[PDB]
């Protein structure tokens, strides 16, 4: 179970979407958001956003959520169980900078609609796509 | 726009996977399901499943859900809101029996384990995320 | 089938598009990707556009050998493919392949001077089925 | 460009295929093969292979070789110049064995017909596909 733990980490760390819904927030629809983390391993998973963002209005202290995630190559499919809440922690925002959410911000870091949220995931259900390489055939063409 | 469902329904025929979760089954996790529709496009939506899929129990005559779809490449996500109900229509089964299909039922099509599931789907949030190529960059390896 | 191969690489390569050619005494011998077009469902030749400089363009002659290696997104095919590569840049051909994503690229669009478009006429390709089952779920702790 | 040499590193690591040509062999032809490293960056690159395959034949002492590669998502492209040769040192058989190499030999670790390739990577040229998440857009379907 190392293993399925690692994939799922890895992938999530470059590929990064998470297909995000939440019940009574925008009909349930789940809305695909890019993920990070801090290393190469373990929660929470942070997601930048504005503060007028619907679900920011709605977690509250907590929500649970489920999450949809599957690696570029659909090789790995992660349904990710957590709790989702607001946490605009300005040492968070520093330790996440970048420059391709950098371009997201008017206002940068300062900026007063950018939001963050956290995603505390507790559990996932993972599914590996194996495959299996056949002989090659020559064709003509 | 015709373009995005065109995209859509290409994308969803040919990468297939759909997550799908229910609210109040199985704390709500979404499963990777295969779909299949037939012709090229234009639902609704069928997924071959087990009757022993949690999710039948709960369906009744059909619930609201929420499939998650990227394409491969994730060039496309779509978010499709729907009714799901089980449909396992003899008629149905022979439309859309295949090869692929046939290696997960042991008993055939006369299996009594077979169900089959569709998915009504009245519309779709889709977001496109298309790719284009940076100039490559040489690199030295260690 | 031999059939079946043909049709899935062909279909393949008209949605993911991407080979990567080299060319041998052309900058090292690298293969640069490049997005493949065929008039059509399926079947030769492949065009690829390209600019009037590109060094690749220099070494073609009246046409040479390339190998260029192809996978689809997924990885659930690999073909290699073997052919002539040729300059052709006819303006009827220009047109029966334009669009938008194609002019995205040049100044002029189709009166770029820059632009240029190539041929590969392909005799035959080796071909790999790398398809996938999907594993059981689990659930892990996290 | 650190960066680079990481995420191709990542997605050779994960993605593995390098689809490998030598002149003068099988008309050129590039066949997929499964790239495997010690570690999780920098060569050599391992291949396992059969002792019959036409490839070791001609490879000598050595030659210089490129390997096409992309990420399964076809968000990566690398073409890798460096050398190959046949290096069947008996720890590093060891080193690199596991159940998925194992599915290819009728004899095992130590199947006489087992063969084992290095390519000594020096640079490659890489190509990053930047994608570029539009607004979602509700459509009636």
């Amino acid at each position: 179970t190392k293993e399925l733990q690692e994939k799922f980490w890895k992938a999530l760390k470059s590929d990064r979407t998470v297909m995000l819904g939440l019940d009574g927030v925008e009909d349930g629809h789940a809305r695909p958001m890019t993920a990070q983390i801090e290393g190469d391993s373990g929660g929470p998973i942070w997601f930048f956003t504005s503060k007028d963002n619907a679900l920011i209005a709605m977690l509250g202290q907590g929500r649970r959520v489920i999450g949809a995630f599957s690696s570029k190559g659909h090789d790995l499919f992660a349904s990710i169980s957590g709790s989702l809440r607001e946490d605009t922690d300005p040492a968070m925002v520093d330790r996440l900078w970048n420059p391709y959410v950098a371009a997201w911000y008017e206002g940068g870091k300062t900026d007063p609609n950018l939001a963050l949220l956290r995603l505390d995931a507790d559990h996932a259900q993972i599914w590996l796509n194996e495959s299996s390489l056949l002989a090659g055939i020559k064709v003509l063409l």
